[PDB]
């Protein structure tokens, strides 16, 4: 079995805990990052990790984080959680290289399947 870690970067405190705790209960290794900046600083140290973003403040959406990761010359399979009915965010996430986007609200089974799909991109 592959020992990978799901790295959750969520701006809204409560939502971050909700997703992380839910993944934790399903047996995933999970690490919560307090901010996009914190994750970027940690990114070069990531081995066998999948990234899940739920960034709402347009100051650094998941798309900008993906772009910044690209500049660091680091690739991490990423799922970008997008706003309910937000078409541009989803389109931009896929254009930026996300393995998939997930529009909110989502079922736990759906985000879990996306994360497993993204983990398949790890060597």
């Amino acid at each position: 079995m592959q020992d990978y870690t799901v790295h959750i970067v969520d701006d809204e405190e409560p939502v971050r805990k909700s997703l992380a705790f839910m993944l934790t209960m399903n047996g995933f290794a999970v690490k919560m990052h307090q901010s996009a900046e914190a994750f970027l600083a940690f990114a070069p140290d990531v081995r066998n990790g999948v990234l899940v973003t739920d960034l709402r403040m347009p100051d650094m959406s998941g798309v900008e984080l993906l772009r910044n990761l690209g500049d660091l010359k680091i690739n991490i399979p990423s799922i970008v959680i997008t706003g309910h009915g937000d078409v541009p965010m989803a389109v931009e996430a896929m254009k930026a290289g996300a393995v998939d986007f997930i529009e909110k609200p989502f079922e736990d089974t759906v985000i879990i399947e996306a994360i497993e799909r993204a983990s398949e991109h790890l060597v």
